């Protein structure tokens, strides 16, 4: 891929990819923190670039999927910290009609706690591509560490060509 698409220290979108292990998770389950925000009430005149720019003080945006007719978007930012920063501080005045909350970017929707923005996922409910992306993604994921019971990581990037998803 191109150098801008690589999570490396000379890239200005470089982010560390924290991985931890949680002994409370059930057997053959993993924990994944979302980096994806669901934004509803997107004005009709507002496009992908507008959403990216209005969020820039709080978080650098990686991708936007905007359904303009339905007036909502899914916005993936480069790190979990940045996503939490958005929910904590963005549009607290209600100056814009945008309502922001946790989205799911990875794994089945029914595994997600939408209040806290993470999923406890049984490994059998991941596809082969989900598992591959979890370990080999540029942003999020485990950075080569294999998936085992208890592992905790940030939402990994997924690649549209290369597999079906549990999402």
């Amino acid at each position: 891929l191109y150098p801008d698409e690589l999570n490396v220290s000379n890239n200005p979108h470089y982010r560390p990819k924290p991985v931890s292990y949680d002994s409370t998770l059930p057997p053959d389950h993993i924990k994944v923190y979302s980096r994806t925000l669901f934004i509803g009430g997107v004005p009709l005149n507002m496009k992908e670039w507008d959403l990216a720019n209005v969020l820039k003080p709080f978080a650098e945006v990686q991708s936007v999927i905007l359904n303009n007719s339905r007036k909502h978007a899914f916005v993936k930012v480069y790190s979990r910290h940045e996503a939490e920063n958005v929910l904590q501080n963005f549009n607290k005045d209600g100056a814009l009609p945008l309502r922001t909350r946790w989205g799911v970017g990875f794994g089945p929707r029914d595994c997600c706690d939408y209040q806290h923005g993470y999923s406890i996922i049984p490994m059998h409910r991941l596809t082969d591509a989900d598992k591959k992306w979890s370990v080999s993604a540029q942003w999020g994921g485990t950075s080569g560490q294999p998936l085992v019971t208890g592992i905790v990581f940030e939402e990994p990037d997924i690649i549209v060509g290369e597999g079906v998803s549990s999402k």
